[PDB]
């Protein structure tokens, strides 16, 4: 099954409907890159951190991060392209 997950950046909305919160950030994170155009390598987005690390690009959504449904917000700036 796919679990969904809206993202906020810049007062954006963009939710993800292509894998689940149990696949990995780095899965859905350049999903809503591709949207707001900031990358995870750049950011993280708002949750917690595992590890002691800011929620590696490994580690899966709804470890740390949050619910599918629920929305996460986007810390940081988007990359020059």
């Amino acid at each position: 099954m796919a679990l969904p997950i809206i993202v906020k950046w810049g007062g954006q909305e963009y939710s993800v409907t292509t894998l689940s919160e149990d696949d990995t950030v780095l899965d859905l994170k350049q999903f809503l890159k591709t949207l707001t155009g900031v990358l995870p390598e750049r950011q993280k987005l708002l949750g917690l951190k595992v590890k002691g690390k800011p929620a590696e690009n490994d580690v899966k959504l709804g470890a740390l991060k949050l619910k599918p449904n629920t929305k996460i917000m986007m810390m940081g700036t988007r990359e020059e392209s």
